[PDB]
């Protein structure tokens, strides 16, 4: 990971607190003199070796990728304190806080961009060799753009959130690109239900069996057809029958084409 010059580092506003530290906003002057917007996160002072490796791992895994759909890594700040990981900043947050924020307020080929986008990065980091594991709208960031990147590295591995994860990930702990692709079909019935929570409250003992017994998460309201079974051809029982990340990506791309397919439209508790 590049080592940046905290002079040209400005932290101006803490948008709240992360794990590590303090997470907050700020500027980042380039090489070249121009200056950009980015995020800041600080180690908190007094801070263990293993909170350091830790810290700085997961800014070691995001570095691997240079993609537009996930998150960007200016560079860390390892040779002076406070340490630092700095990545490119996301006006709109976390995408399940801001839709919720939204609801119904946007269009549906405005949904369809944010999907196709989380779809792309997916693409390249399972193309990298890469499982997230925990692929869900609240690690996905939104800029003010509304484009959607993939975050949240912390538990990435080269080849546990019950409510994302497949079957098989929850049974035996077989975790591949298919099973990204599950969790995929869950936030893309997070984002066209506007946030809500996948599965609701329901005790994950019945989130587990239900799933396993066939029923699956019902149409959000006003969801085209085209989506729904794309979320129900991500939650196949057969990791092998699921769609790859390249063939969702073309799904979206083609009802981006023409959007008069998203006007056709299927017709709480789950259904079998
Ligand atoms: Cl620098
Ligand atoms: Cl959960």
């Amino acid at each position: 990971a590049k080592e940046l010059d905290a002079t040209n580092i400005s932290i101006d506003k803490v948008v709240g607190a992360g794990e590590f530290g303090e997470v907050c906003s700020g500027r980042l002057k380039l090489p070249s003199k121009k200056e950009i917007s980015v995020a800041i996160k600080t180690l908190k002072v007094g801070y263990t070796e293993k909170q350091r490796r830790d810290f700085l791992g997961e800014a070691s895994i995001m570095g691997q990728f240079d993609h537009p759909n996930i998150i960007r890594l200016e560079g860390v700040v390892t040779k002076s304190k406070p340490v630092m990981i700095v990545t490119e900043y996301m006006e709109n947050g976390s995408l399940d806080s801001f839709l919720r924020k939204h609801d119904a307020q946007f269009t549906v080929i405005q949904l369809v961009g944010m999907l196709r986008g989380i779809a792309s990065g997916m693409k390249y980091l399972s193309d990298m060799g890469y499982v997230h594991r925990d692929l869900a709208a609240r690690n996905i960031l939104i800029n003010s753009n509304l484009v959607c990147k993939v975050s949240d590295f912390g538990l990435s591995r080269v080849l546990i959130p019950i409510r994302w994860t497949s079957p098989e990930a929850i049974a035996y702990r077989k975790f591949t690109s298919a099973s990204d692709v599950w969790s995929y079909g869950i936030v893309l019935w997070e984002v066209m239900s506007y946030g809500e929570r996948p599965y609701w409250e329901m005790s994950n003992q019945d989130v587990i069996k239900a799933v396993d017994e066939g029923y699956r998460l019902p149409p959000p309201m006003d969801c085209p057809a085209a989506l729904y079974q794309l979320m129900l051809d991500c939650w196949q029982k057969d990791r092998n029958n699921r769609p790859k990340f390249e063939q969702i990506v073309s799904i979206l791309d083609k009802l981006i084409r023409n959007p008069g397919s998203l006007k056709i439209i299927t017709s709480s508790n789950l259904l079998l």
